[PDB]
């Protein structure tokens, strides 16, 4: 069991970590579109999707993995009408390597963000 | 990292794959009740549940797993008042083998379907 | 032919009625079913959200123990909730259980939970 916490990201306040690594796999926390100051970056859903994926890129790096090693993503979104915008940004991060995915519209996310994404990835 | 795609499902057009296999485990994408032509098969929630599970069966089999090898299912539904009906269909597929599961009602699913199911399963004999 | 794993169903909790099990153990990981706040008699324990969160975490402690795991071995939790206004109260209880070890987590507001409960939690854990 390894605990992954990096000051390269907005701190996990309270009782969670950015990721764990266990049995050769990285389990990330859900990322939301905060910058390193813990501010929501934009109201724009594309901009939020980018911040999320950038944050996750960092977690994967710090955990000993990368984007091309991701097995599964779960995308929780506030509006399914944003799906095409989100998908466009997501497809910039997952271009050649295409993980398994689920995407659902939830009722509400932390801090009223529009998109939250969690990954399961293999250690390199 | 093995990427799984099967021509018995509608083509993964978009940045995903029907499933991946990593460390002897299969992670499927969430399946929705589309046939191979990308069309929703029925409005009926039981017919949708059946199509989801048949779609998952083909993904598992293409990956070298099967429904009896499932570790965990997550069932996202549009209406909890349909739970017992969805449950009845799911129990026809998971009769002998009873994996772990969660089931929650979401606000909306892709293409306004009523049910989406993802699975984590183990590869047979390796 | 089926891939080898251990199915967990303990008499310490209300039976999983129908086509699921309390947990599975596969390739050194425990996958729990989502736990809702049912008491030893199978009933919703209380309307209070902190009582429900306690009951969920105590149920999950049971499942993890019976599977050969423990809270210190959890990789990832997902907390599904009915109302983000309960998050502070839920988090206060969660943090009492995950005080020394802090797993990866996601928390989302869903439209509805089984039995109209306010919180449901699932875990993925290592064998201890």
């Amino acid at each position: 069991m390894k605990i992954i916490n990096t000051t390269r990201l907005p701190e996990a306040l309270g009782p969670y970590s950015h990721a764990t690594v266990v049995n050769g796999m990285v389990y990330t926390s859900g990322q939301i579109p905060l910058n390193v100051d813990g501010k929501i970056v934009s109201a724009d859903v594309q901009a939020q999707t980018k911040q999320v994926l950038e944050n996750l890129k960092v977690v994967l790096e710090e955990a000993g993995s990368d984007l091309n090693s991701v097995a599964k993503a779960t995308i929780f979104i506030k509006d399914m009408n944003d799906f095409q915008k989100i998908n466009e940004v997501y497809g910039q991060y997952f271009n050649e390597h295409k993980p398994a995915r689920s995407c659902v519209e939830v009722a509400r996310l932390p801090k009223d963000v529009k998109v939250e994404i969690e990954l399961v990835s293999k250690i390199k």
